[PDB]
This record gives C-alpha cells, sequence and structure tokens, in this order.
C-alpha cells in the first residue's frame, strides 16, 4: 500500500474518480465500494466516474449493493474489466453505463448460476431452494435487459461455468469496447 | 459385550428371534439388522420376530431398508419400544405387525419430518430440495396408513419435533399395547 | 478503507450525516453505531440523519440498542437498505422515521423469529425459554407497530424464514419507498 | 477384563445372575443390559438377579429402558450401590425390588433435575424446554413413589445436587439396608 | 456383527450363497465382493448368487471389478436394492442377470456422471480429463446395453444427480421386478 | 472380512492358491504377499498360483520383492487384472508367466515414471536424482523386456501418466488374453 | 519498510517513477501494481516507468492485468529482472517495451506451462481443461511474439521447468541487455 | 495377515525355519525378531534358519541385539535381500553366515553412517557426539569384518547414502550370491 | 521499534548510508535492501554505503538480487559483519568492495554448500537437482573471486558447515580487516 | 507502549542516552539495540550511554552482536542490571565499562553454559559439537577477563545454572555497585 505526498495510492486514485476493485466481492468490499461511490456523487455529481473490475466474484447481495448504488447515483459509471470479472464480476462489469463499458485485451469473463446451500428440515430446505431460484431469475432478468440476449438464451448459457474472451463478451454484448 | 454359554448376550438374544436396535440407525446398523432378519426368516418362515428399538434415528434410506425387510420376510415382527424411538425409530416402531406393537409405560417416541442439506449451484439445491419434499411425503403416507390418522393430520403434527409419551404415541396410533 | 483529504471514506460520509452499517450487528457494531448517532445528535440536533443497512442480522439486545437511540435522538433517522436487510437488520430498516424508510431496487428484507440457545438444568433451560419467548412477543409487537400489520399476521409470518423482494416490502409495510 | 476357564469375568457373574453396571449409562450400556436383564428372566423367570450400581448417570432414554425393563421382567431385581449411584443411577437404584434396594458403608447417592440442552427458534427451544420439564416431572413422580416422600419435597431436594451417604440414602427411602 | 453357531451373520448368509453390499464401494469392499463372488462360484459353479444392494456408490475403478466379475463367473447374480443403490451402486444393480434384477417398494436409485479430480500442469489436467471422460463413455454404454435405454438418453439423463423411485427404476430398465 | 468354516475368505481362496491384491503396495503388502508367495511354492512346487491385482502402485522397493519372489519360485504365476492396475500394479501384472497374463474387459492398466523426493544438501539432491533416474531406468528394461517394446518406446509412453485399455494393454503386451 | 523524509521507502522510489515487484503476484498485488501504473501515466504520460522484477510467479489473471495495463498506458514501461523472474514473472519481464528489458548478470529467468485445478463432476473437469489449454496457447501465443521464438519452440520449451541464466535469457529473446 | 490350516501365513513359515523382516527396525521389531531367534534354537541347535530382509533400516541398538543374537544362537543364519536393505537393514544382511548370505536380482542394499540427535548444554550434546562417533567406528568395523573391505574405504564409503544394486553389493562384498 | 527526532531507529540509520541486515534473507527483506540501496544510489552517487550483516542465510535468488544490486549500483558498499554472516549472509560480506570488508572480533562467518528439495516425477527431481548443481557452482566461482582461494579448495571447504571465527575470516579472505 | 509530547516512551530515554532491554535476546532485539548504539555514538561519541538490561537471555550470536557493538563504538556505556540478567544478559552486564557496572538491591544474576541441538549424520553432529564447544570456550574467557576470575572457575561454576544476588554478583566481578 505505497504513498503520495499524504494519500494511499488507491484514496490518490480516488481524487481522479477511479474505485479500484481487486478482490472477491464481500460484505465488507461492497460497503467500502457503495462508500466510494456516495462520495464521488456527492462531490461532483456531473463527472463520470472509473470503475476497475479485476475480482473472482462472491456474495450476491453485496453484488446488489454495487449494482444498485451504480445505477441510483447520478454519475455515469464506466467499467473496465482488466485480469478476470468473474460471476458477480462480469454483472457489475455489464452493469456499467451502456457505450461506457470496457474490456483490456487479455481479459476474461465468466458467468454462472448462482451458488449457495440448505442445511435443517425440509421446510428449510425449501424455503432456500426457493429463494436461490429466485435469486437465479432476478440476476438472469437483470443480465438480459444490460447485454440484449433473451432471458432464455442467459438461462441456458450460466448452467455451467461459461468462461469468455475480450471478444466473446463482446460479441455476448456484456462489454461495448476493447481498449488498446 | 458379555459373553454367554460361546456366544455374545446379542447372539443369544438372537438365537430367541430377538433383535435389539440401540444405536443411531447407519448404513452398518441396517445392513446388520436387514440380514439378522434375512436369517431368521430363512431359519423359521413361520415364526415371529421381536425387534426392540431405543435410538434416537438416522438415515431414511437405512431406516427405509430395514421397513422394507420387515414387510417382504414371512415372519410377523413385532416391535417393542424401550427407552425413545425417535424419528426414523418411530417409524419402524410404528411398522410392526398390526396388535404386535407395543411399548413399555416411560417409554418416548418423537416424529417429525426429514432433515438433510444441500449444497452447490442453484439446480443442484433444486434437485435436493425435490427429493426431500418427496421422501417427506412417501413417509407421511406410509405413517398415516400405519397410524390409521389421515394424511392432513400427519403433516401438521411432524411440522416441528413432536414428542409422545407411550400413552400418547398409543392414543396416536403408532403403538397398540402399553406392556406390562 | 481509503482516506480522503484527511479522512477515511467512512468519516468523510459521517461529515454528511451518513451511517453506513455493512456487518452482522453485535456488541461492537451497535456501540460504534450508537456513539455516531449521539455525535450527529449533538452536531446537529435539526438536520436528518441517514442510516445505510446491508446487513444479515445480529443480536437482538445490539439491535435494540441502535433501535432505541435512533428514537430517543431528537434527529429524525431515514433508513435505506441497500443488498440485504436481514433479521435485526429488517428490523432497523422499519424503524427509520414513516416515510423516509427506502429500498434500492435489488434489495431483500427478511423476517424471521429469534434465535437462541440454552444449556443446563431444565430450570436454566425453562428460564432461558420463558425470555426467548418474550423477546419473541416484544419485537412482533414492535414490527407490527411499524408496518402497520395486525400483530397475528406477524406472527404467521415469522415463523420461518420470510424472504421478501422490494417490492413485496413495500407492500408489507416495511418500507415506504423504491428508489432510482 | 480377564477370563476364567472359557468366560470373561462379567460373563461368569451372568452366570450367577449378577449384572455390573460400572460406568456412564448411554444408549450402548442400556442396550447391553437390557438385554442382560431379558436373557436372565428367559433363563429362570423365578430366581432373582443382582444390579450392582457404581455409575455417575447419564441419559435420562437409557436410564428410562433400563427402568422399565426392571419392573417388566418377572424375576425380582435387587441393586446394591458400590462407589456412588448418581443422577440416572441413583434412579436406578431407587428401582430395586422394596426391601432389596442395598448400599455399602461408604457409597454415595446422588439426586438432581435433568440437564439438556436447546439451540434454534425460539419455537424449537420451546418444544426442548416444554419435553425437559415433562421429563423433571415424571422421574420426580417415580422418584417419590420409590421413596414414600411427597412430590413437593422431590422437587425441592432435587433443584440442585444433593448427595448423601449411604444413611442419609437409607434415611430418605432410596434404599433398605445399608450393607456389612 | 452378530454371531451364529461359529459363524458371524455376514457368513452365515455367505453360506446360502448371499452376499451384503452395505456400505460404500472402495478397493477395499471389491476386494473382498469379488473375492466373495470367486468362492461361491469355486463352491457351485451351476448355483445362482445374490447380492443385496445398499449403497451410496463409489470408486468406479472397485465398481468395474465387481462388475466384471459378476459376468466372469458361471453363477448367475441376481440384484436385490434394498434401501438405495446409488451411482457405482445403481450401476451394479443393473448389472445383474436379466429377469432376475430386483427392488423393494420403498428402494431408491441414483444414477449420475463420474466425479473425480485433476492438479497440476495443464498436460496433466488434460490427461486427466481425457481419463474422465473415457470412463464416463463407457459407463453410459453399458448402461445403455443393460436397460435397453439409448445411449443418447443415457446420456440426457445422468447429466446431474437423477433420483428415482423403484418403480421408476423399473420403467426405465434398470430393474425387472418389484419384490413383495 | 467375511468367515468360512475355520477361514477368512482370502485364505480360503489362498487354498486353493489365489492371491488377492486389492490395495496399494507398501512394505506390509509386499511381506505379506511375498510370504502367501512361499508358502504356497513350498506346498506344491509344480501347481501354478493366481494373484488378482486391483492396485493404485505403491514403493518400487515393494514392487521389486514381490516382482522378484514370483520369477524366483518354481511355480508359474498368472496374473489377473480387474478393476485397476496402476503403476507397480502393471508392472505385477506384466510380470505374470507369458500367457497366462490376463485382464477383464473392463479393466485399465497405467503406466508412468517413478516418483520421490529429495531434501537436503545439493549433494543428498544429486545422490537421489541419480538413485531415482537409475530406479527409473532398471524399470523400464524390466518392462521392455516383458512387453516386447523397445526401451526408448517405454521411456517416451510413460513420461506422463498413461492409461490403457484392456485391448490397448494387450495391443501393448502388458497382457496375453482378455478374459471372457 | 524503512522511512525517508514522509515517505516510506517503495513510496520514494515510486516518486521515481520505480515500480518493485518484489513477491507472488496475486489479485493483491496486482491490484496495486496496476494502480501505481495508472498513477505514473496520470502524472506524466510521456515519461518512462520502471519495473524492478523479483517474483516467484502467480495467478494467470492478476498477471494479465499487469500486462495488459502495461500496453494499455503511454509510459514506455522498463523491465529489470533482480533475483528470478519466473512463470507470471517471466512474461512480465518479456513484456517490457522492447530495447528496454533487461537483467543483472546472476539473475534467473524460469518459464513453464500453466498449473491449475478441476475437481467435480467430469463436464465441470472438461470446462476446466478446455480454459487452461486456452490460457496455455493465449501466453504461449504471446511470448512467441515478444520473444520472437516460433511457436512451436516455445510450446516444446515451456513442456516442464525451463530454468535460464541471463545470458541464455538474452539468446532467447526475453531480455535485450544485461545490465552493470 | 492371512490364515493357514490353525495359523498366520508368517507363523507358518516360521514352522519351516523362516523369519521375515518387513519393516523398519525398532525395538518391538527386535524383540519380535529375537525371540523367534532363541525359539528357533531351542527348537533345533542344528538346523539352519532363513532370514528374509526388506528393511529402511532403524534404531542401531535394535540392529545390534538382532545382529548379536544371529552369532550367539547354534543355528548358522541365511540371509536373504529382497526389495531394499538400507542401513541397519543391509548391516543384518551382511551379518549372515559367510556363503550364506543372498540377493534377489532386483534388490538395493544401501549403507551410510548413523543418524542422531542432541538437544541441550554444550555438555551434553558432547556426551552425546562422542558417543555416536564411536558408533559409527563400532559398526565400521564389524561391517569391514563381514564385507573384507579395508576400514578406510569402508570410512569414505559411508560418508553419504551409498545405494548398490545386487551386482554391486557381491562386488562390494555384502552378499555372496544372487539368486534366480 | 523506537522512534528518533520525526524517524524510526533505522531510517535515522539510513540517513546516514547505513542499512542494517538483522535477519533471514528471504523475498521482502531483499526487496527493501535493494530498493534502500536503489535510493542511496540515486540520493547521491559517489558516497559510499555501510551495509551491517547479522543474518543466518536464506533464499539464494533473493540472495543474489543483493549481490547484484551491490555490484550494479556506483557507490563502494563495505560490509561489517556483526554477530553471525551465515550461508548466503557470508556470501554478502564477501561481496562488500575490497578492503572495505570488516568484522567485529566476536564474529562468526559460516559457509556451506545450496539447500534445496525436489519433489515429482523423476523428469521433476533431475529438474531440480541440475539447477541446484547449477547455482552451487556459479556461486563457488563467484567466491572464489572474492577470496583469491582457488576455486578446487572452496569447493572442499564447503562440502559441510564451515564455521570460521573473525582471523579464519580475515585468513580465508572473506574479509579484510577486523575492527575495533 | 505510551507516548510522551511527539515520541513513545522508549524513543524518549532513547533522546536522554538510555536503552532499555526487556525481553529475551534474539536477532530483532540484536539489530535493533546495536542500531541504538550506533546512532547515539554517532550523535554524541563523548558522553556517556545506560543500558538497562531486565532479560532472561537468548541466542549467543544476538548476544554477541551487541557486545563487540558496545566496545566498539567510542562512549563508555555503563551497564545497569534490573529484574533479571542471565545467560545472555548476564553476558552483557559483565560487558559495560569497568567501574560502571550496576545492578539494583534485589536483582538477580545467572550464568550457566550455552545451549543447542544437532540433527543429522555422526559428520553433521561433530560439526555442531565442535563449534559449540568453540563458543563455550570463547564466552568463558571473556567472562575470566571483565570479572577477574581465573578461566578454571569460570568453567566449574558454568557447568549448570548459577544463580547470584545482587551481592554475590558484587563479589565475583561481575558488576562493580549496588545502586540505591
Ligand atoms: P457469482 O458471484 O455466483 C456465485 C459466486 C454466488 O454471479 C453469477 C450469479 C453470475
Ligand atoms: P428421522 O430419522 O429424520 C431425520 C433424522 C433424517 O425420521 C423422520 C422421517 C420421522
Ligand atoms: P434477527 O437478527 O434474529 C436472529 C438472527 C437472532 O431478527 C429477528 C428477531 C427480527
Ligand atoms: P441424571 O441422569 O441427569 C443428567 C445426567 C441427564 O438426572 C436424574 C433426574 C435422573
Ligand atoms: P458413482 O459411484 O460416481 C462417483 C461417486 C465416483 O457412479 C457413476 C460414475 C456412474
Ligand atoms: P509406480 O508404482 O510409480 C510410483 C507410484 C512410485 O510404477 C511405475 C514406475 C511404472
Ligand atoms: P506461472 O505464474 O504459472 C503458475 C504459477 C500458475 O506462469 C505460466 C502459466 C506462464
Ligand atoms: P542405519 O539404520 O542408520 C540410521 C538409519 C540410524 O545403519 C547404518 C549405521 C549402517
Ligand atoms: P545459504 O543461505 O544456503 C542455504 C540456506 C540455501 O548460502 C550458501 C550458498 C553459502
Ligand atoms: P546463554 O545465552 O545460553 C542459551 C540461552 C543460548 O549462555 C551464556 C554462556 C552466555
Amino acid at each position: 500500500i505505497p504513498t503520495v505526498i499524504a494519500y494511499d495510492i488507491y484514496s490518490r486514485l480516488l481524487k481522479d474518480r477511479i474505485i479500484m476493485l481487486g478482490s472477491a466481492i464481500d460484505d465488507n468490499v461492497a460497503n467500502s465500494i457503495v462508500s466510494q461511490l456516495l462520495f464521488l456523487a456527492a462531490e461532483d455529481p456531473e463527472k463520470e466516474i472509473s470503475l476497475y473490475i479485476n475480482s473472482p466474484g462472491g456474495s450476491i447481495t453485496a453484488g446488489m449493493a454495487i449494482y444498485d448504488t451504480m445505477q441510483f447515483i447520478k454519475p455515469k459509471v464506466s467499467t473496465i474489466c482488466i485480469g478476470m470479472a468473474a460471476s458477480m464480476g462480469a454483472f457489475l462489469l455489464a452493469a456499467g453505463e451502456k457505450g461506457k463499458r470496457y474490456a483490456l485485451p487479455n481479459s476474461e469473463v465468466m458467468i454462472h448460476q448462482p451458488l449457495g446451500g440448505a442445511q435443517g428440515q425440509a421446510t428449510e430446505i425449501e424455503i432456500a431452494a426457493k429463494r436461490i431460484l429466485l435469486l437465479r431469475d432476478k440476476l438472469n432478468k437483470v443480465l438480459a435487459e444490460r447485454t440484449g440476449q433473451p432471458l432464455e438464451v442467459i438461462e441456458r448459457d450460466t448452467d455451467r461455468d461459461n468462461f469468455k474472451s475480450a471478444e466473446e463478451a463482446l460479441e455476448y454484448g456484456l462489454i461495448d469496447k476493447i481498449l488498446t
């Protein structure tokens, strides 16, 4: 965590309206990011924001908190995938303002169905199946609207881990432009 | 594990057509009971059999192996509940030959819905939810037959752990005679 | 947790009267939140406070601490559920100023009954049982007042995990508005 | 464990109609003891049986299995406390044939209320509370019958651990003669 | 494991040409069952043999050793599913002599595709992937033959865990008759 | 470990001159097997021996002890691969008397280079490289003579895990006949 | 990590446009280095940047994020290998501006094929194998371009660990000059 | 360890005056081997004893125990190295009756100096050092006598691990003959 | 880690062009030393530098990073051995500018051959053996240059741990002046 | 550790030329202490330094680093024993400027021989033996010089742990005055 004189490198990037997501998305990362987002929007509701995404994914809910603040704030948020955007990573990526979603040449993107668990009485196992199947449905609809694909294609394509090159992700409609 | 003559005390009771179930029901136990059952039926096909039950319960499939074998052989099998017959144990107690299902005066019987778990993709959790709601239903229906209780009442009475004394187990139809 | 010029990102939002709740609720989180609350109330007894909630829930008594401090202070306290507000989290959502309780479109709220444990003599377990049932009722009334639901509906509704979409939470009366 | 000429010391004593309970009572001990009882009752429904008890106690349901069998088989069962009979041990000592319950001069007898545990939802903790309070009451009533004491005195005296010498056990009505 | 007068219960059943497979299939179980199968065939090459199956499944190679020994010997080997026959278990159930494959009414059968792992260099991963797809394809072609179904159906039906009732087992061609 | 009346199943197979190798080969298995081999040869130096091989492999030295006693004793030793013969497994398999080496239809055979480790001074690491490279060479020459293949083919073919069907192993020259 | 008057040593070097990669490359290191690279480019898009490399290597995606950022920015990025540059380390060393890739005289460079794992269903294993062979092929094609070697040479040279001296690095085309 | 009719396989070979050494040499193995040796010597002081050796070696003092018992007894003791005789194992090989020491063609013998440890005060470490050097010399002389090598060659030869083929062990004078 | 003024004591010595190495040499340490070195050379290129060495040794590649950087920069680096310079530490002590390499009167210097490990296929162990015999040789030759000792003598004197006092380190040519 | 106004308590005392050694001596403490010494000698080569010692002792080589520096820098170093100075602590106490070595009335001084360990081959244990016996002798000679005692008396008195009061330390020649 190098310093810039006083700043850590990320808060220095923050000053230029750049947010770095470099890790799995859990409730901590979500909180830091929603907070960076709220702060930037309060500073200049007019200027756009840049979110670099490199990430294996993580919590669906944490994921949606970030997704939802992206849309809810004034600034248009640009997303650049570097390395890998997988899972809730790809989702955040595809959540950039249309035309502003980027990847670098060697990026990967993966999309799949949600993972979870249930332990307990049959009744509690049912409650959890139900919830996760709705989660899977809520995400697919969001993805479909954002990629242009019909819901039933997203369903089939996310059945098992689905890995895409930057071209493939461009063709799929998850990103707009490959940067070079 | 004391010895008798050269037998071991459980084998000596087997000689009398007595099977003792004193542990949770898992695959070894089911394997051992099923073959003590098969053996006795082959020994004398018309001679009735005594199964003492004090068990916390266990696996449903190993439970059903013991159930089906009880029904499948010729000898009438009578079940005595000693101590506690819980869960898949109450199910076996209730599966003894009509009129031959006994409890001792301080026995407990406990009935509830199936317990399980699912991990993984929503697709996989749904597969597991589906199977366990089936197990729950297949079990409830056998139980209503055995007790003579209407199905909808078994579904209500097993929603959460339901502990019955020997008398309530009697008034419920899980046993025939309390013994003295 | 990045810096903003000297500040840390959450402290910069604290200046704007924004509290972030990003984690399970325990004595530590409660103590810090109540502290933030007392501080903001001493700063400008008149100006509104904003509480963003993404939480799995937590300790009932930590929760009530936060709940009572929100009521106790002069500032009206607005709550925004982002991601998930589960359990005591959902309870804190509902405790926001009537008309001022929000969710984002992809938010989940979940309500259920309290969880706990008892180890000991029959007496000590009884002490524990009576107490957890008292807390169940206390909460149920507080929830019924805040949602405008009749007490007996909250009671059948909190029996098992109850997961609601943002539209559904609005219907039930846990939030006043879904935002954009 | 040594061997007498081909037996082992305990099976040897089993020949002479002596049962040795030397450990804590759980499902295994219960099974082996109940099956020794039945074997001996099948061997001679007339001749008395001797149960030596030195035990810390144990599971309530394993203990009842043993209690109920002792009363069920025809042979009269004589109990002797060597060392200590506590909790379920004490209960089993008091359950020997009236006029047949003994102890050696240095024996201890301990009686107390049941121990248990409950985790989970309020509803689950309440079920466990009720079950364990029904157990306490059922044990208390049986103890009152067989000691001759009034139910309300058993309830007070078992509130916390009650340790008694053989004379005190004799004066309470837990045994009949102190042997020498 | 009780004893019968000097045999142990599984051995006395073996004397009747009954083999019990009651556990997961690993190199140990396979070594034991194969060797049981070779002894029975050396006893009476003419007389039929009965394999009872309650198993979670297990190693594909332990499995085939058993499978191939069933075929290699003269005795017609009859399979009975009690409890559950899953995975390599299901495969063996279906490998019994045609017309001799049985299940009890409450039995379950589960078929699925092979499970495994690869850790290493991309080269080693490739070797390991190529080998498991060969196993997959070798198992499917045998299931298609033993059941009657078309390969393309089997391949589609084994994609994820497929749980079947004894009636469904029967309708699919895994077993010939449901016993009572 | 079932019994035959008195024998465990393996010693009963031993009486018919059949040795079962069902596990990884370590110094214990090697010792039991060399010993079974010496015993059989002392009984009837004239009659042939049957060695069933199902095994992941193991210690090279343990492997050679078994190999070397096979050749050294009078009886011709037949080998039958069932399940999998891998590594030192394949080696033992290919060590059967020519014309007497068998597999069953679904068997696998794997051959690879030897695995090992070295930790210490450069000098000790060199000593171990040297030894293992000679081991690799000693085994390849043995394999080559036994399969008919030129040494330099064995070298290349064992570079990385090499898995063979029973046909492939027949074609390679590791076995003589596939049993049916 | 010493301090220099108020900077920490790595930061003061960063002020001179020097970045030190001194560890294994994971999402954290990559996030830090990429973000360092974006800050330097925003400082002076014209002026060159120096990346010192002593690294064991690491994640292929963390690696590419770094690689692709080096290319994406304006500053010509010069690499120096000190100590060792292995694996993704070697790949970055070779990714410096042509004529700007350096090593010190006692440096080592190691290239090899990618390492990974797959656990699961044959289907998941296949997906995982297909993806790693894609990475393999994507890395090789980039190494061939950056070095000058033919793809078929690179593929053959990376089969196992390939260790090279700085002179060998230089002769193979991984670096332009050995510094003194 | 299989049975032979009543015997266990090693005991059946004991009848034929054959001792099997299959494991690392410690106080337990030494005690059993010496015991076998004293027994065979009391049985027929005149007839030869056969000791098969497959061993990694072990405790120096356990080893000497075996060594001295072999010399001490009247029976000539023949040793056969099968697999590996390493360290004290190689030493025991060489201790067989001159002319009677054998190996099989694929056997390895290895010789080296003793291994040990010292923890403590300088004094205690010195005590330990002087002692392990004394054992080195003792062994070196015993080995030099038995191989017919001059003491100073054994000294340079045992400096690091020295691994010999069967041909090589014959040359060095550790064995008299390679068998077939 | 006491502070000075606001520095920390190691930074204050850095201000004097003093680097302290007090730990084993690993990648962090090498990273930190290399950059303290780079920093000082950039600060003043003609001003000589003091490196105190008390270290047990460490990684050879991190060791060589520090070596090469010492040679590569302009300032003359003088090495003072305090306490113990062992292994890669003795190598760095010996790499100080001729005439500028010092020890204190009670210092130790220890030289030995490289330590490492290899696991896996013979092919992989050989690759590792090869590299470490090279490292050993590259190191020996640098060491002979630095000491002025003939190569063949360095190879002899490092065969096993070789501990030299400050005077012997002097007579050997690893240092120039013992200090007082 | 608290802070004086901006220092921390120890750096504060460092200003006044006091060093506090309060823990066991290992490579870290040695580094920090030797560097405090050098800093202070650079600040005022004239003014005396105060080293307070309360330490259990520690590594011999870390201790010598400190010993040698104390004699090397120009400033005269005064040692004060508070609490206990043992092993290397005692050695450091005795190393203060003659006439400047103090202790408080209740201090303990302990002296003993070095502790070490050796594992491995005879050759390796002998190297460790020699090194540690050279160390013992070197420490002994320095202790003899600075106490005024004869070498042979130091050798006897350090054979096992020697605990001394301040008066006894004073009478031995380890210190100069007992302070008050
Ligand atoms: P991922 O983050 O899924 C699991 C890691 C929960 O995103 C999917 C739903 C596209
Ligand atoms: P129990 O044994 O349930 C769980 C322990 C699986 O039996 C029920 C079906 C009554
Ligand atoms: P949750 O936090 O309940 C358990 C997680 C303790 O809130 C409920 C009681 C509304
Ligand atoms: P103990 O057996 O109590 C616990 C050890 C369960 O209790 C008396 C009332 C019989
Ligand atoms: P199962 O036994 O699969 C895994 C448990 C290995 O049988 C399938 C492969 C047909
Ligand atoms: P495997 O047993 O190799 C390793 C498991 C040591 O046999 C090879 C040499 C064919
Ligand atoms: P390395 O970093 O490989 C493994 C450590 C993942 O670089 C290769 C893949 C080119
Ligand atoms: P090995 O058994 O040495 C060590 C393994 C203790 O025999 C040598 C001394 C010949
Ligand atoms: P050391 O640090 O050796 C091992 C600890 C790797 O340095 C030798 C090369 C003198
Ligand atoms: P202590 O420092 O001994 C051990 C703690 C290494 O020894 C005296 C001789 C200085």
